[PDB]
């Protein structure tokens, strides 16, 4: 028996106010008029009476979209505050125009009429409001130590965050950008960048800021989509405040703008400069032409040096031929790196400091060219973006290992004279370190070729997904390294008392890299190595067996080894499978825009004159007219976009409501004509 | 304090054209006819 009563009692109005509110809601030109006259004379009705469910007389008159009752209430001095916002949110032009011609609320007090109009994204209401000289407060910069931001955040943090989000939502509407900004493309780019960088700062309101940034990027792409000619697209892309706006969009990570089909057409025509209709030809003749131009890599580079402006000197200046020549030079470098480890060119293996062979003497200009190119990349173009590549770390590692190999070879040549057999050299002979670093640099140089996958149409998205899933490999190795450190600590602590010597063990071998694996858990480094190698099954089971008859210690060690194997394989590897499968499933939707953005970024790196020579040969010693043309193009694009959007806003629901309103008005007019 | 004005100003028609366009949009056999006669 649960008793049910209204615990929050609302003060109900008198019966005289109910008649006035019912006359307002039903709609009557005479009953409301005489009710207001009686309220003026006898004071029977409070004019500012309000329903318990947040509905004043003016709000109900707005909800009925009738202008006569609204005009009479406006002339009868009804409380008009917080009533234009309801008409704006209802999105009716006549009521907003009438209220602009002159307690409880459903809107937060920081909302202005222009802000709500921008939130609702109605073109006519926003235009009619901005004609009345309205302004929006400027949101502050993200990192503020000023008093006006810090004190406001300290006093009322929720109101501050709500006000900032409301302002940024008002500024990000496509209609307000199309009306109030003279450069909607650059405004959309900048607002998308600020909203994306601000979503990470305000990590709790991340979804709304990410949605607003996506809205701005979509508006920029849709504004570019309305181009009806190649001249308009060339004017858009070349506008400088060669392809300036495309470089700006690449800077602001506008992947949807970059991967637009007409931008990709213009980039493809600029890429195949010397080949009219490269996509037209057969794949066999394309492969033959690519092979010929690649095999002509000593050519077209000497000709550039001896005659830059000849018939043949301008052949390498085209971007595709430049890319082919660079790829051919790198493949030749890797071929000589393969040849450097062969018996035909490498002899006299028992000298402490050897002079370089012919293959290494040929390798040296390539290494100097790579070093000089990476040095020039630090200066030319800039330094703040050189580290913002994530491929230049690999190049820096390659060049550092090359420099270390050269310096160690020089030291071993100048301080070691004579010959000595290789078995009696010391552990840290400079020659051995040089041969190790050269091999590591060979691995890095041959793995550098993955960056060329974005040019191909089939290996590009594959490398994009490879990066996507390496981002989760990086997360998985933290848990794996914690588990590895835990079990290594435990196993070394259990097993370090039974450490033997290399002399006692057979073949003078102490470690897990022997025929009979010895001292697998004796030291912490060897324990880490053993627990790493047990993942691939290369650690045998008898390494947990000690010389003495300590069967309890052996059993506890084998149990630790089995628990580590279970945790590190059965749980963790299949967890990694599930993680990368989920990440691949998410990225497979947006996998072609990313590849097209990466291919575009690779294409614009070959457009400029800098770095024309391959690394073998790169070490051998009025604005008003453009602004007005861009302004006409923006005017046409904005008009086309606003027309397409304004009738794409026509909806079955709104059309149906409009038809009922027109039918009701016409029936009432006909009834008044008959009566 | 971000100022908001229409940067791409459209040449608005005269008030006489607004009456003709409103008569066309609302639907009137007589108002559009007399408007066209006055335009002639
Ligand atoms: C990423 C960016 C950085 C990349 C590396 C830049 C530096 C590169 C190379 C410089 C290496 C150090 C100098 C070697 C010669 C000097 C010397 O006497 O060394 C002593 C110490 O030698 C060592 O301890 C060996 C260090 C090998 C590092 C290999 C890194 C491979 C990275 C692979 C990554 C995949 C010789 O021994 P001793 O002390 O005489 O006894
Ligand atoms: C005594 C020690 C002995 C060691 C012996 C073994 C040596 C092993 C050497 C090889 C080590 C691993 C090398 C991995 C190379 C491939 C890296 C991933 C490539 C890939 O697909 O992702 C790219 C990132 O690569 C990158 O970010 C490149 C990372 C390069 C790291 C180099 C470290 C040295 C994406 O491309 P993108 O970066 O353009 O994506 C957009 C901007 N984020
Ligand atoms: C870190 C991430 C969270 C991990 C949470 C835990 C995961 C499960 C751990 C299971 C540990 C099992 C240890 C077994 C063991 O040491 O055996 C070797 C030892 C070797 O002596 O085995 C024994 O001593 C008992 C012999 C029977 C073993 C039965 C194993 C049943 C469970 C199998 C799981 C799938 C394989
Ligand atoms: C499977 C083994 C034998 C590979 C050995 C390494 C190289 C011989 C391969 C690996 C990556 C390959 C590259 C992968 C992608 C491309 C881009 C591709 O570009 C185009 O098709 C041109 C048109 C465009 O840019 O879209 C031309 C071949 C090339 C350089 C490939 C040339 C041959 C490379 C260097
Ligand atoms: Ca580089
Ligand atoms: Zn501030």
């Amino acid at each position: 028996r649960i008793p049910l009563q209204i615990v929050r009692a609302e003060t109900e109005l008198s019966a005289e106010e109910k008649a006035f509110l019912n006359a307002v809601e039903k709609g009557d030109y005479a009953t409301v008029k005489q009710a207001l006259q009686e309220a003026e004379i006898y004071y029977n009705v409070n004019i500012n009476c309000m329903d318990p469910l947040g509905r004043s007389a003016l709000l109900i008159a707005i909800e009925n979209e009738n202008l006569e009752i609204m005009e009479l209430l406006l002339n009868h001095s009804v409380y008009v505050g917080d009533a234009l916002l309801y008409a704006i949110r209802k999105e009716v032009v006549g009521a907003v125009e009438l209220l602009l011609s002159y307690q409880f609320s459903e809107f937060t007090p920081d909302i202005t009429p222009i802000m709500l109009a921008a939130h609702t994204n109605n073109y006519e209401i926003i235009k009619l409001l901005v004609q009345k000289r309205v302004t929006i407060p400027r949101p502050h910069q993200i990192r503020c130590n000023c008093v006006e931001c810090v004190s406001s955040s300290e006093v009322d943090s929720l109101r501050h965050s709500r006000s900032r989000l409301n302002i940024y939502k008002a500024l990000a509407s496509p209609s307000l950008i199309a009306l109030s900004s003279e450069d909607p493309i650059l405004t959309a780019f900048r607002l998308g960048w600020e909203l994306k960088e601000l979503s990470k700062v305000e990590n709790e309101f991340k979804a709304e800021y990410e949605e607003l940034s996506q809205q701005c990027k979509l508006f920029a792409k849709d504004l570019l989509d309305q181009a009806r000619s190649s001249r308009e697209l060339e004017i858009i892309l070349n506008h400088r405040d060669d392809l300036a706006k495309l470089k700006v969009a690449i800077k602001y990570h506008q992947k949807e703008f970059v991967a637009q089909p007409n931008c990709q057409q213009l980039l493809a025509t600029l890429w195949y400069d010397g080949f009219p209709g490269w996509r037209r030809k057969h794949w066999v003749v394309k492969l033959l032409t690519c092979m010929t131009i690649g095999f002509l890599f000593p050519m077209l580079s000497i000709a550039y040096l001896i005659s830059p402006r000849s018939n043949l000197g301008l052949f390498i200046k085209k971007p595709f031929i430049k890319f082919i020549c660079h790829t051919a030079s790198y493949l030749t470098f890797l071929f000589m790196l393969l040849l450097a480890s062969q018996h035909i060119v490498r002899t006299d293996l028992h000298v402490q400091g050897p002079p370089p062979t012919v293959v290494e003497w040929m390798i040296l200009p390539w290494v100097l060219g790579f070093i000089w190119g990476e040095i020039k990349e630090m200066w030319d173009g800039g330094f703040t973006e050189y580290i913002h590549d994530w491929w230049n770390l690999m190049d820096f590692a390659m060049n550092s290992l090359y420099l270390a190999t050269i310096s160690l070879k020089i030291v071993a040549y100048v301080k070691y004279n004579g010959s000595r057999p290789r078995e009696e050299w010391e552990m840290w002979h400079p020659t051995l370190i040089a041969e190790a670093l050269f091999a590591i640099s060979n691995i890095l140089s041959s793995l550098r070729l993955i960056s060329l996958f974005t040019a191909n149409s089939h290996l590009g998205p594959l490398q994009i997904s490879l990066g996507r899933m390496l981002l989760d490999i990086l997360k998985f190795l933290f848990i794996y390294c914690l588990v590895l450190l835990a079990f290594a600590n435990g196993l070394n602590q259990l097993y370090f008392y039974y450490e033997t010597r290399a002399i006692d063990e057979p073949n003078n071998c102490k470690g897990i890299r022997c025929e009979k694996q010895n001292n697998a858990f004796s030291t912490l480094f060897e324990t880490l190595q053993s627990l790493f190698w047990s993942v691939f099954g290369l650690l045998n089971l008898y390494v947990t067996n000690v010389k003495a008859r300590h069967e309890f210690t052996e059993f506890v060690g084998a149990t630790m080894f089995g628990t580590y194997n279970v945790i590190s394989l059965v749980v963790l590897l299949n967890m990694l499978i599930a993680m990368m499968n989920n990440s691949y499933q998410l990225i497979a939707d947006h996998a072609d825009i990313e590849w097209k953005f990466a291919r575009t970024k690779l294409w614009m790196s070959y457009f400029d004159e800098g770095g024309t020579l391959p690394p073998p040969f790169n070490i051998i010693p009025d604005s008003l007219i453009q602004n007005q043309h861009y302004q006409e193009v923006i005017r046409n694009l904005v008009k086309r976009y606003v027309a397409a959007m304004i009738r794409n806003s026509k909806t079955h629901e709104g059309l149906t409501e409009e038809n009922f309103k027109e039918l009701k008005q016409d029936i009432s007019s006909f009834r008044y004509e008959v009566l």
